[PDB]
DNA sequence: ATTTTGACGCT
């Protein structure tokens, strides 16, 4: 009763861009606006492979990591846009840059959690008391929610429903409590509001958002009105929402873990796992997963925002599928050196312009016919941003790895570079 | 022969 916490202290949004990497390009190229489109990488094999794609491609059935060739047959006037090569190699460079625009929007509103390119986490709890203190108990328009779903509303034609929901919302709210749980998530709604506003108005790039007591349900939310929408689930809607929700699709439980969920216990849906003890989870996942099973489906989450806005790493990647392995030594040199330099490129812009200098160089390999993704992953010293230092320490750290009696046995598969702990300069 | 990343957990 009143002494079991309900997970109702903060106020968490996720935002997220839709469809990213296609805004980006239809931001360049207005012929791609409004269209069925989708951006590819490398355009030899089958025309590429897609990593982002239009919500109007999405209605051909076109999905990532579809062969460019293979979406053609679904929809005949899909336009394309490529990745950047450099090198050699894929340059996503163009989507990193815009990234940095977007987050930097969203810090001026409150501290964020960069999450991924296009995604990042913002707590508002103190936001929300600010504002919530200037409103001076004043009501919320539903016209200060524009774009706004309540999740599980209305009870009891699309944007019909929508403000219908906002509506009960709005109606059954308590103004006058500036603790209550559910004033706190719709004065935050308005604040991501404007948010998503400003984003928009700033860089052209629209985005969803959900608005929650947590990271978890914050991330659930905003995928639940994609795109161009954004989404307020409340403590009291988790009942009705977990008890249909795969448990595959809460962030962290889409893979092995998600599925030994399933299989041991017998369970399809999240809120199934009401059903077991706190004991009885950590018996099975333990310690750490079955304390956070147990909060979790009870819509109960404690991982803060941390404040971080910048990637802790940067790497650089690439595979040599099939008959392009890589079999000799001028080969693998190569082609580290090219790694090396986009790195180091990467690298200097990065101490320019946030005072940071990377410390330890990781290379991993992966070798032709080794199941796993790496073969090896091994660290060295980074001391000076030099590409043909950088590349000729990564060959020194996997030349061991060469079985041939100038040749190279077995073929490299991957080659990855990755500059890692950061400190201050 | 989706690829190119990037955060975090385990031991
Ligand atoms: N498997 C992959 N490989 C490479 N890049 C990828 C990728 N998945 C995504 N990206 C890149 C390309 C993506 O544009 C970007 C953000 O990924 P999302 O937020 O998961 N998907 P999007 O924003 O496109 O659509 P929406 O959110 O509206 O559903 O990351
Ligand atoms: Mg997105
Ligand atoms: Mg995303």
């Amino acid at each position: 009763g009143p002494h079991m916490a309900t997970g109702q202290d903060r106020v968490v949004a996720l935002v997220d861009m839709d469809c990213f990497f296609v805004q980006v390009e239809q931001r360049q190229n207005p012929h791609l606006r409004n269209k069925p489109c989708a951006v590819v990488q490398y355009k030899s094999w089958k025309g590429g492979g897609i990593i982002a794609v239009s919500y109007e491609a999405r209605a051909f059935g076109v999905t990532r990591s579809m062969w460019a060739d293979d979406a053609k047959k679904l929809c005949p006037d899909l336009l394309l846009a490529q990745v950047r090569e450099s090198r050699g190699k894929a340059n996503l460079t163009k989507y990193r840059e815009a990234s940095v625009e977007v987050m930097e929007i969203m810090s001026r509103f409150a501290v964020i959690e960069r999450a991924s390119i296009d995604e990042a986490y913002v707590d508002l709890t103190s936001a929300v008391q600010e504002r919530l203190q200037k409103l001076q108990g004043q009501p919320i328009s539903a016209d200060l929610l524009p774009s706004t779903y309540i999740e599980g509303l209305p009870q009891g034609q699309k944007e019909g429903m929508r403000k219908q929901g906002l509506f009960q919302w709005l109606d059954s709210l308590q103004i006058d409590n500036l603790t209550s749980p559910d004033l706190q998530l719709t004065v935050g709604a308005v604040i991501v509001e404007e948010m998503r506003a400003a984003i928009e108005r700033e860089t052209g790039f629209q985005c969803s958002a959900g608005i929650s007591h947590n990271k978890v349900l914050a991330k659930l939310a905003c995928g639940l009105n994609k795109p161009n929408r954004q989404t307020l689930v409340s403590h009291g809607s988790v009942p009705q929402l977990f008890s249909q929700m795969p448990i595959r699709k809460i962030r962290s439980l889409g893979g092995k873990l998600g599925a030994s969920v399933i299989e041991i216990l017998g369970i399809e849906y999240m809120g199934e796992l009401t059903q077991f003890t706190e004991s009885q989870l950590q018996s099975h996942f333990g310690e750490k997963n079955g304390s956070w099973l147990y909060a979790m489906c009870r819509g109960i989450e404690h991982d803060p925002v941390k404040p971080r806005q910048l990637p802790k790493t940067i790497g650089c990647s690439k595979n040599f599928p099939g008959k392009t392995a890589l079999a000799t030594r001028e080969q693998v040199q190569w082609w580290l050196l090219q790694l090396a330099q986009e790195l180091e490129e990467r690298l200097t812009k990065d101490r320019n312009d946030n005072d940071r200098v990377a410390t330890q160089l990781v290379v991993s390999i992966r070798v032709q016919g080794d199941k796993r993704l790496s073969s090896l992953r091994r660290c060295c010293a980074l001391t000076r941003y030099d590409a043909h230092k950088m590349s000729h320490d990564a060959f020194t750290v996997i030349k061991n790895c060469n079985t041939s009696g100038t040749e190279w046995s077995p073929p490299l598969t991957m080659l990855f570079l990755c500059a890692t702990k950061f400190s201050a300069s």
